[PDB]
């Protein structure tokens, strides 16, 4: 049944908001382990490397925290611990965790290591350092599938200007040699997945918390040469408002796992997971608002839903129709909220709880929100991130309770702040 619904608030088996940002994924046997920053405290300072497990990548269960602060050290609560990655060391039968270990102004620019014999740990800190003497901020660990299972650190170096790939020693404890450097790449948030014997690097450019168009690069060796940057998503959408975290191989394709960073409320940062489809020979995000993964078969199924054009709705109050090449049908409804509404009618449904995808444009740099009322019911307030332009449409999901047969859905009523411009909705 379960569904990967990007943008919705995800909850563990305990009903608590998952707090595993900067995802790192490890698969011991039939269990998946998801590692991330715990951001419960709405701050970038360190609180925990969390630990969640699952058997099918949707139903997650929060274990003990795999790494926890230590006062007077550099994994203390005055420091920063980002993007935990974990591979398994066959030789030592040992789980080695890498992370970006830094100071609160990111001037320290180090890696940190920790080990444990249990996948979810807890892990003991072995210390932090500059890899081969150089800056390391955003990083990732690639485990090759050669016989030695050689591991590589991927990291943004020299104040994020030069992207580097270096080989890990046979213990995964330190870096033995450089392999590759892209000078002036200003790449961060890296991941690598190996597909058809070719290495694909995925990475953001550097733009603070602001999402930018993430890029793919390929090479037949980790040393290179690497292809020039290409898009994994439509450029205007800024990776569908997200930033790469982990790229997990899945059958003959992969899953793109990104974070939607909310700097002003970091705990509430969302998880953006999409099929990464290689049918063209290269990774492309499949913009699936709702989709399912069958891990055992390495397949994904993209749920198909029904589109309703916001402009075919019934406007109320001071809402308007707007025109733009970014809108589906060429139109959207503006001036929603602050006295303007639109009701979408004859939304057909077998009844129950249905994921509905609100397609909108938000030209501001800050969040808006919209009220959503089904058949005159009490409204839920749905968040609307900055979209990248009044002509750029991304989508957020809201789970709604419909009746069998004909429903209505009302946007913008009972809110004094303007909402974002509604392009359409897709009822799954
Ligand atoms: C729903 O979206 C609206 C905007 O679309 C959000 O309203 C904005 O809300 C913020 C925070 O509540 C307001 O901020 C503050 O303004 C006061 C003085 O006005 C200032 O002293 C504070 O430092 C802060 O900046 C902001 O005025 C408001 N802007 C607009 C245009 O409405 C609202 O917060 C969202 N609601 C939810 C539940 O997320
Ligand atoms: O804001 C913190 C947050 O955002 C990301 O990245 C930023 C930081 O890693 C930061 C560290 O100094 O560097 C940003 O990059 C600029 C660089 O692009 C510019 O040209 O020069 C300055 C030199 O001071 C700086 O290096 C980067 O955007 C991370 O993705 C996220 O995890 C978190 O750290
Ligand atoms: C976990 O989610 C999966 C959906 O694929 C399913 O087994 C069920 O809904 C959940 N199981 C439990 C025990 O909560
Ligand atoms: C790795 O080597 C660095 C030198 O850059 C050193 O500072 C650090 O302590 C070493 N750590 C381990 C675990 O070998
Ligand atoms: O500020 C009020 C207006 O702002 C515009 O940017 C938006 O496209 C309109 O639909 C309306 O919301
Ligand atoms: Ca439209």
């Amino acid at each position: 049944q379960n569904q990967i619904v990007s943008g919705a608030a995800w909850t563990d088996t305990a009903g608590n908001t998952i707090q595993a940002h900067g995802a790192g994924i490890l698969q011991v046997g039939s269990t998946f382990y998801w590692f991330g920053e715990d951001k419960s405290h709405n701050s970038a300072l360190f609180k925990a490397v969390s630990c969640y497990t699952s058997s099918d990548l949707v139903n997650w269960s929060r274990q003990n925290d795999a790494l926890s602060p230590i006062a007077g050290t550099m994994i203390s609560t005055s420091n920063v611990v980002e993007r935990p990655k974990v591979i398994f060391n066959q030789k030592n039968s040992e789980y080695v965790m890498w992370f970006h270990s830094d100071s609160s102004n990111y001037g320290a620019a180090m890696v940190g290591v920790a080990t444990a014999k249990t996948p979810c740990g807890p892990y003991t800190y072995k210390g932090s350092f500059k890899p081969l003497g150089a800056d390391s901020r955003d990083e990732s660990i690639f485990q090759d599938d050669d016989s030695a299972q050689t591991a590589y650190l991927l990291y943004a170096s020299d104040n994020n200007q030069n992207f580097k790939i270096s080989r890990l020693d046979a213990n995964y404890y330190n870096v033995t040699a450089q392999v590759s450097v892209m000078n002036g790449a200003t790449l961060q948030a890296p991941g690598i997945v190996k597909h058809n014997g070719e290495y694909f690097l995925i990475a953001s450019h550097t733009s603070g918390w602001a999402p930018n168009p993430n890029k793919w690069f390929s090479a037949s060796s980790l040393a290179g040469p690497w292809s020039a940057q290409q898009d994994i998503a439509p450029s205007a959408t800024r990776t569908w408002y997200s930033q790469n975290a982990f790229d997990l191989p899945l059958g003959s394709n992969a899953i793109y796992m990104g974070d939607r960073w909310r700097p002003s409320l970091l705990g509430s940062s969302r998880y953006i997971w999409y099929p990464l489809d290689f049918s063209s020979g290269a990774p492309q995000i499949v913009h699936a608002d709702v989709w399912s993964v069958n891990v055992q078969a390495g397949t994904y199924s993209v749920a198909s839903g029904t589109s309703y054009e916001a402009e075919n709705g019934q406007r109320g109050g001071s809402s308007t129709i707007l025109s733009g090449s970014g809108f589906s049908g060429g139109k959207a409804v503006g001036y929603l909220g602050h006295g303007g509404t639109v009701t979408i009618n004859n939304v057909q449904s077998n009844g129950g709880s249905h994921w509905v995808a609100l397609y909108f444009a938000n030209g501001d740099s800050t969040y808006r929100n919209v009220t959503v009322s089904v058949n005159g019911g009490p409204s839920v307030l749905v968040d609307q991130p900055d979209s990248g332009g009044g002509n750029v449409v991304i989508s957020v999901p809201v789970k709604l309770n419909l009746n069998s047969g004909e429903n209505s859905i009302t946007f913008g009523s009972g809110q004094s702040n303007y909402a974002a411009d509604l392009d359409k909705i897709i009822v799954y």
